[PDB]
């Protein structure tokens, strides 16, 4: 009811307007929010309005079980790699993300590709099975339009023990068209083999004023184009049988948001109906499908990409310049990352456990080699103060000692040593053991008393600490709580507990 | 539309009562204060109220000039050692503080003694000269008043030459069962009493004080025994030792009164608001001699030399001032048995001794300072103060713990002492100090960033040495850290000191390092 406006002098240098009722002073949240860097808003419920304050914005993952290498990967069941605006698109040829974080030109970032695979792996274990509608098997168990000038038939293919739909259509015609009409699901899948150049295109009804947009999957290696209401993805020659799987929601959003910058422009556009599929050129088509999700095809696109792109040193070279900050020498394209090696390993190990295909395990085993060589010999190892081995997310000179990347490097070694067995696992066992000793000793250097630091650049360069933003702080917690389920050391449990309290505004005691 | 109570849920786990007007929410300072550990109050101006918020308490010292060893010692012009409640009293025998911080029994803490001296030294340079009233010289300068002696039957007094120190002197004989001989003083403005004393027999020199507590009269007895302090009714007793040879006795009656009335068997003196408002008279009992009786606003230098003299006389053969109390730094550090050394003690002692040397040119002071570097050379476990961080950086330990503790501020004090000494001792004698300073300053520059949280400083590196939460430095240590670094930034031109001072000052106003 009754109050009194009062001047509030802040640190003797700015005045704000507060309110007073007797002895109690009330300060405007507008100030509190900005001055303390906190969060809150009024939430309206039925018959009750309530202001709701948060020290931080991120959340910690509620672990349902101890970590195991064949299970979900940490909290990645909730990751969403493809909406990240630093993902320019999902490659047509490779079926994996292309990053633009550190250059508008685009590049395959092995970390991003592995996360793509591990998140989809994790959602395969946690989400409900998808609806799968089948539109075309060409067998004896929703028809096609064939304009004059074109042709279609059911033909056997002994190489792949099924019937198959042949199509011939000039690239100057309407093409041959199959009516789909799906309202609910947006993952399109089909087996394809071209004899000549061509395209397979999908018409979408969209939420932007009921307009049709068309996505063309063209038989070239061009990445992505967008003109008016046509989006084009190059999917390569596809002259041998392959299953093409695309997420039309993502393919539409990335097209419409195409940008010459490092970030996709935001869009609200969604597809509301998969109208039809249009084939041009000469070729063959089978098992045409629309599904709610296709997690496994994504996981194997990442896994296959990692196998095929590993170098003979066992590394995934990162083909972009990385400038970590004033004081660190710039990393020329080709550098390795312990986070990439670890995340790749976690991916390949899971591919191996699913398939028993030893090419996956062989790729994983090779991937430990860079952990053995120092950064200046094109490895990822750094040594803290001539005493503790570390595996560098960014193998900088001087060394950088990024915490979260290191922990990811260790979870990979863990995945591998538990999967390869006693003899084959030896090197990974040894790198893990040395790493975990380093981690336990060095954790306290990342603890500010009300947060965490991202890296040790303050010490390595003589500068301000690089405080970890809250989404890295919760990553730190997520990583440590996972390690606490496969290593019984008290230190991990104590730090997890303290670092969680920091999310709620707890502080270490001052003297 | 209007202003209105609203429930405010904090971090999903407790609801407080705030206020709302439309889209603006207002939160009670009662919550803000506790939740964020900040400060403020409504301060009343003429007609007019204002709330005044502070991120911190404690101020940074406004350094007027580059540090030099003969000048003020950092910010100590504003230190007040004697009112600290961990100071049981000023020793009658020694003229220096006794601490009870880590034991109610009391002990001479060299750090406290050095601070006593360095603050008085600093105030000598910054304060106005004192008024000095002279009540008795026994000369022919004592032609006309002050007379003012009362000599009861049973007693006797005379002006007597003393060839041994070239002046006239007041002889007194009074039995210690009588009221004694009494000199009327009657000073209302100044409270430092001073007199030259020589007893032949046991005796006492006592001062009657009018006080602010309901006009009441208290007497402070300076007795010829070694008893520390006693208080009964309105009598306070300080033992000043035999005083059978000439010495100048100098006492602060404000301090001596307050420590008397506040006597306690605990580690803290009871607070009092009692002040003396008049030094009414001085009473001599026993047989002896008295000269140069004086009352002064201040006597900074007598304090500075009492500290300096105490340090010379109490140094051990390893050059140390052993700390004769058990010190348990916390869970994970072994307990330190009485006799441990402190690099802070060594440095502060050296800063004191160097100043005593520069004033007097008495090489005893310089030689005592030079000896005081020895403990810097030996590791904690061989009864020194050296520690080594990760087999790489020498450090000088405030608390020579196992494991090592790496307390920041004591280290910096250890370095300013070495600086004072290396600048003063000369090329040849300074060699060792120069070497310890150079190695220490390298260590400081390398290790500073480990004490920086991004919104404060840490006191020590126990988090790393024991695997536990950081020991965040409270704000009065945070400003000490700044004061120390800003001083170092005037004797070493390294950018790092200036960049850190700038950042660490911004933390006092709620600035933070950038997050990624
Ligand atoms: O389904 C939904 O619900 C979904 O909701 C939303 O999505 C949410 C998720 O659901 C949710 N999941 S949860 O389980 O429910 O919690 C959650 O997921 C996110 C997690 O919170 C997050 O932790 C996680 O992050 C990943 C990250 O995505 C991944 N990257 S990857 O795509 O590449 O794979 C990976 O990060 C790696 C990797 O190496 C780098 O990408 C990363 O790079 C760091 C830098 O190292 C760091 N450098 S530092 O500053 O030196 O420390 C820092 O650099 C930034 C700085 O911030 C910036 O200040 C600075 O600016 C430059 C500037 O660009 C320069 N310009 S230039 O000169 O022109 O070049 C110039 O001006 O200089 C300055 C600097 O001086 O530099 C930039 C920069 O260079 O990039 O930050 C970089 C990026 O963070 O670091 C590493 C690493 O691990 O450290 O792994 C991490 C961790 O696993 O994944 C999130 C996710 O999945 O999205 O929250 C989501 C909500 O946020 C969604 O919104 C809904 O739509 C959807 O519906
Ligand atoms: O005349 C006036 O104007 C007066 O004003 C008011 O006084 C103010 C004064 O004016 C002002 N000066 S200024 O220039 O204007 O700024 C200012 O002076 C104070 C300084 O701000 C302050 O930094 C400084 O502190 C001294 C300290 O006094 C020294 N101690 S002493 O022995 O010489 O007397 C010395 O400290 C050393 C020493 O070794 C130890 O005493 C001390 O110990 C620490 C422990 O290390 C620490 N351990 S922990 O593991 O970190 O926890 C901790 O321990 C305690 C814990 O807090 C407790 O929770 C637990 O249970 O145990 C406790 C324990 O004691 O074991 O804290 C200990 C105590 O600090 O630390 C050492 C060190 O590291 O340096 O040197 C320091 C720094 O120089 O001196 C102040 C001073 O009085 O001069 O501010 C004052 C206001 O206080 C006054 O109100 C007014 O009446 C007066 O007229
Ligand atoms: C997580 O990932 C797991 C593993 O990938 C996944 O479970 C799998 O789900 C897929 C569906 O995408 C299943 O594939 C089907 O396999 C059928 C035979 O497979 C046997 O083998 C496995 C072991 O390897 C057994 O455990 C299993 O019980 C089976 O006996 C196969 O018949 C299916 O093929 C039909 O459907 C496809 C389109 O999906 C189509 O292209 C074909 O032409 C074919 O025709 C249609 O048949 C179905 C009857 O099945 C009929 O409904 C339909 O009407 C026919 N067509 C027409 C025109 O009428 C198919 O390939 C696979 O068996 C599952 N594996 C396991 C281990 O469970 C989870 O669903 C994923 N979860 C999440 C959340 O992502
Ligand atoms: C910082 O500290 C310094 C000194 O440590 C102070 O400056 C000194 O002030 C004192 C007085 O407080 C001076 O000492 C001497 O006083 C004698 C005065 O004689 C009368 O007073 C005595 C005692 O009170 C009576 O018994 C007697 O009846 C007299 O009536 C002088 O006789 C001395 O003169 C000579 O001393 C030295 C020679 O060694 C020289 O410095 C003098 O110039 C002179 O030759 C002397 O005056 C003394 O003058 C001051 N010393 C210095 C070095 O300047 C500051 O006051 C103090 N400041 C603060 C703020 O504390
Ligand atoms: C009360 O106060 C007065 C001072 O206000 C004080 O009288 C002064 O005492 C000093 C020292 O006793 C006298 O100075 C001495 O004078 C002789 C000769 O004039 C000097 O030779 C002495 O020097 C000695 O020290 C040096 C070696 O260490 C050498 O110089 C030499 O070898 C000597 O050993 C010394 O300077 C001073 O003259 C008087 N002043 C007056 C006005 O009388 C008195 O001592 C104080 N009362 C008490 C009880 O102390
Ligand atoms: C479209 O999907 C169907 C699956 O629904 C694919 O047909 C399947 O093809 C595989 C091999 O191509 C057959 O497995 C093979 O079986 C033979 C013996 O029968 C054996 O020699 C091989 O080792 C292998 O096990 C599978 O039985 C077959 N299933 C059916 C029901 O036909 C078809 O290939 C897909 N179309 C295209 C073009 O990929
Ligand atoms: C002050 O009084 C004490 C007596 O209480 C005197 O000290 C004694 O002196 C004799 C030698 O003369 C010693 O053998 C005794 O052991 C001492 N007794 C005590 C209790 O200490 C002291 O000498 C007197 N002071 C003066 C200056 O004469
Ligand atoms: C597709 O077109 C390119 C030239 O633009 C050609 O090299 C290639 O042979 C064509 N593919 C087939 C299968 O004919
Ligand atoms: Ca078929
Ligand atoms: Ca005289």
């Amino acid at each position: 009811l009754k109050y009194e406006e009062i001047d509030c002098l802040i640190n003797d240098e700015h005045t704000i307007k507060g309110r007073r009722e007797g002895n109690e002073v009330f300060l405007p949240f507008t100030w509190v929010e900005k001055y303390f860097d906190v969060y809150g808003k009024v939430v309206q419920y039925d018959g009750y309005d309530r202001f709701e304050f948060s020290h931080s914005y991120s959340k910690v993952y509620a672990q349902r079980a101890p970590y195991h290498p064949d299970g979900v990967f940490m909290s990645f069941e909730g990751y969403n790699v493809e909406v990240r605006d630093r993902v320019k698109c999902i490659s047509g040829v490779e079926g994996v993300p292309l990053s633009t974080q550190w250059g508008p030109q685009g590049y395959f970032y092995p970390i991003q590709i592995a996360q793509y695979g591990l998140s989809h792996y994790s959602k395969n274990l946690t989400e409900k099975p998808p609806h799968i509608e089948v539109y075309e098997t060409a067998e004896d168990r929703n028809d096609w339009t064939v304009p004059k000038g074109c042709f279609m038939a059911n033909v056997a293919d002994k190489s792949r023990f099924t019937n198959v739909k042949q199509f011939i259509a000039p690239e100057t015609s309407e093409g041959v068209s199959l009516q789909l009409g799906n309202t609910k699901d947006f993952i399109i899948s089909f087996d394809l083999k071209f004899l000549t150049n061509g395209s397979v295109s999908v018409v979408l009804e969209t939420t932007e004023k009921n307009q049709l947009f068309t996505i063309h999957y063209v038989s070239n290696a061009q990445l992505i184009a967008f003109k008016e209401r046509d989006i084009y993805y190059g999917i390569g020659p596809r002259t041998s049988w392959s299953t093409v799987t695309r997420d039309l929601v993502t393919d539409l959003r990335k097209g419409v948001g195409l940008s010459n910058t490092k970030a996709v422009k935001p869009t609200k556009i969604m597809p509301k109906k998969v109208v039809r599929l249009i084939a041009k050129g000469k070729g063959f088509l089978d098992n045409i499908t629309i599904s709610t999700t296709a997690h496994m095809a994504a996981f194997f696109a990442a896994s296959d990409w990692l196998v095929r792109n590993q170098d003979e040193k066992g590394g995934w070279p990162i083909m972009v310049t990385r400038k970590l900050g004033e004081g660190f020498k710039s990393l020329e394209p080709g550098w390795y990352s312990a986070m990439a090696q670890g995340q790749a390993i976690s991916t390949l190990v899971r591919a191996y456990l699913l398939t028993k295909d030893h090419i996956f395990l062989n790729s994983a085993l090779r991937a430990t080699a860079p952990y053995k060589f120092l950064s200046e010999q094109h490895g990822v190892k750094a040594v803290f103060m001539n005493k503790h081995d570390w595996y560098e997310e960014y193998p900088t000179t001087p060394s950088s000692f990024v915490l979260n990347g290191f922990m990811y490097s260790l979870i990979g070694l863990y995945d591998l040593k538990e999967t390869a067995g006693e003899k084959l696992g030896k090197e990974a066992r040894s790198l893990y053991e040395r790493g975990m000793e380093s981690l336990k000793a060095m954790l306290p250097l990342y603890d500010t008393g009300s947060g965490t630091i991202y890296d040790l650049r303050h010490f390595m360069l003589g500068i301000a600490p690089n405080l970890a933003r809250w989404d890295f702080h919760t990553t730190h917690i997520n990583q440590l709580q996972l390690l606490s389920t496969i290593d019984e050391s008290p230190v991990f449990k104590e730090f997890v507990k303290r670092w969680k309290s920091y999310l709620k505004g707890s502080r270490a005691k001052h003297n």
